């Protein structure tokens, strides 16, 4: 029952989203003032990474629970669980970020309120921030429903092509169930057209590269 697979993906996503959609949208009005901006800009490059590293660690814990509730994930062998979360958790965080992005004025939700890329100057990788803003922007352009994003993020996480799986047959099968769930849910509702506008897979991996490995220094 593929429909059960959908229903679970959707339910867990609802349960693990970490920030509800209605509060992200209600909070689009609370925008950081120039003094709050400055305030973040004057932090040290250490402090700012400590800070965002915490948040990224928290968000990662939610994705872990998303898979923990994913029907057929816990079936998988412990090794494969770890490989898939290691290689995909961060990619899913970044896709989940597009909910908290507002394309009307190019701001993101960060620590209670909304602001632009200027907020993150103290990280010192303005190129990378501009890229994270771009990517969210073109992702928000799909106007995904909650159900779409749930199924999407599940495929981001269940990819049998990840270097280092033991039971590569068992993941292909889950990946393949999800593909059919997703493609069929899209076609049933005439949303098929969004498949063309999905980011190319390299783009995600690119974006989730070295700048975010080795963050134990910040713990
Ligand atoms: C630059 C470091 N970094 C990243 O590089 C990825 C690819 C994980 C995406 O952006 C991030 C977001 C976050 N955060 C939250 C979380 F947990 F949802 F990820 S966060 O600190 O709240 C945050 C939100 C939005 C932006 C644009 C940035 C730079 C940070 C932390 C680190 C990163």
């Amino acid at each position: 029952e593929i429909e059960h697979l959908v229903q679970s993906v959707c339910k867990s996503y609802r349960e693990t989203c970490q920030l509800r959609l209605e509060d992200l949208l209600r909070q689009r009005s609370n925008i950081f003032s120039r003094e709050e901006v400055t305030g973040y800009q004057r932090k040290s490059m250490w402090e700012m990474w400590e800070r965002c590293a915490h948040h990224l660690t928290e968000a990662i814990q939610y994705v872990v629970e998303f898979a923990k509730r994913l029907s057929g994930f816990m079936e998988l062998c412990q090794n494969d669980q770890i490989v898939l979360l290691k290689a995909g958790a961060m990619e899913v965080v970044l896709v989940r970020m597009c909910r908290a992005y507002n394309a009307d004025n190019r701001t993101v939700f960060f620590e209670g309120k909304y602001g632009g890329m200027e907020l993150f100057r103290a990280l010192g990788c303005s190129e990378l921030i501009s890229s994270i803003f771009d990517f969210s922007h073109s992702l928000s352009a799909l106007h995904f429903s909650e159900d779409e994003i749930a199924l999407y993020t599940a495929l981001v996480l269940i990819n049998a092509h990840r270097p280092g799986l033991q039971e590569k047959r068992k993941v292909e099968q889950l990946q393949y169930n999800l593909e059919l769930a997703f493609h069929h849910h899209l076609c049933k509702t005439h949303r098929q057209s969004i498949l063309a506008k999905l980011p190319p897979k390299g783009k995600l991996r690119s974006l989730c590269s070295q700048h975010v490995e080795r963050l134990q220094i910040f713990q």
